[PDB]
């Protein structure tokens, strides 16, 4: 799977908000071009002069992620964020030129990522209380990933000590994707759990908080409250559930082939943090099947 990489798996079965800090720094933010920012200025002039509708929205940047020594006491995990732009993502991550801008990072700032926008996307593995996990069917008429199947999700807009503030918008966007996008209320979801991060190779290494949510609703009534909102309720074409035991082998099936890189990261992520069980009673062999 050379289009997905695993920067952060969660210890203990995922993490809490409670367990992590963010430093949201000027330090954490994008370089400026070699030749000057005027390159990312010009592709959004061209967008714009025949998409005129189109708007800029702020967004967090992922600098990187550091996780305390396992079995330690305090916070277990440390986001070092800053701020990009769609804009900004439209210029870098979106470009032809995007493999070069990863190059020239490497030569000027020992970093790949140094020149590249970056936003810092969420998904989920959403399990309903029959024990599946819920998928969507993206449009086959968009730019990014046509018609390939994906998870819940977006890429939050901005607005410790204003960090406890950015970690609290970042597992409040996550439910508030799932309410928009499959139409549940807030009240049948869990405080989700983060289980990790992982990075979108296509699209030159932008990364996504992989969160993992229970749903109090069986599949039935996920499936109806999301149908009951009518076409023009979400971005999605379909939506569709896979049993949480055929999850374990889903690398080997034909739907591996038609999933977007950030739902290859949140199933990976949901297999290794989620299932793999590490005791004897679960572990056993009827439980367990061998292969
Ligand atoms: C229609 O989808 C798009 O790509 C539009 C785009 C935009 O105009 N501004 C920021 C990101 N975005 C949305 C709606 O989230």
């Amino acid at each position: 799977d050379p289009e997905v990489t695993l920067l952060l798996q969660c210890p203990g079965g995922g993490l809490p908000q409670e367990q992590i800090q963010a430093e949201l720094s000027p330090a954490h933010d994008r370089r400026p071009l070699p030749g000057g920012d005027e390159a990312i200025t010009a592709i959004w002039e061209t967008r714009l002069k025949a998409q005129p509708w189109l708007f800029d929205a702020p967004k967090f940047r992922l600098h990187s992620a550091t996780l305390a020594p396992i079995g330690s006491r305090g916070p277990q995990l440390l986001l070092r964020l800053g701020l990009t732009s769609y804009r900004d993502f439209l210029g870098t991550n979106w470009s032809s030129s995007a493999a070069w801008l990863r190059q020239q990072g490497a030569t000027d700032w020992g970093d790949t990522q140094a020149y590249l926008a970056d936003p810092l996307g969420v998904g989920a593995a959403l399990a309903t209380a029959d024990d599946f996990l819920v998928f969507l069917r993206r449009s086959r008429q968009v730019a990014e990933a046509p018609g390939l199947v994906d998870v819940p999700g977006g890429h939050p807009e901005p607005q410790d000590l204003a960090g406890q503030l950015v970690v609290h918008e970042l597992f409040s966007s996550v439910l508030q994707e799932i309410c928009d996008e499959v139409n549940l209320p807030l009240l049948t979801l869990s405080q989700p759990l983060l289980l990790g991060i992982a990075r979108n190779e296509t699209s030159a290494g932008r990364a996504s908080a992989e969160f993992y949510v229970q749903c109090s609703l069986t599949s039935e009534q996920v499936r109806k409250h999301y149908l009951s909102g009518g076409p023009e309720a979400h971005e999605s074409t379909g939506i569709f559930f896979v049993e949480t035991q055929n999850v374990r082998r889903l690398p080997e099936t034909e739907m591996w082939a038609e999933l977007c890189p950030s739902a290859k990261g949140a199933i990976i992520l949901y297999n290794r943090v989620q299932g793999s069980p590490t005791g004897a009673a679960l572990g056993s062999p009827a439980l367990l099947p061998p292969l």
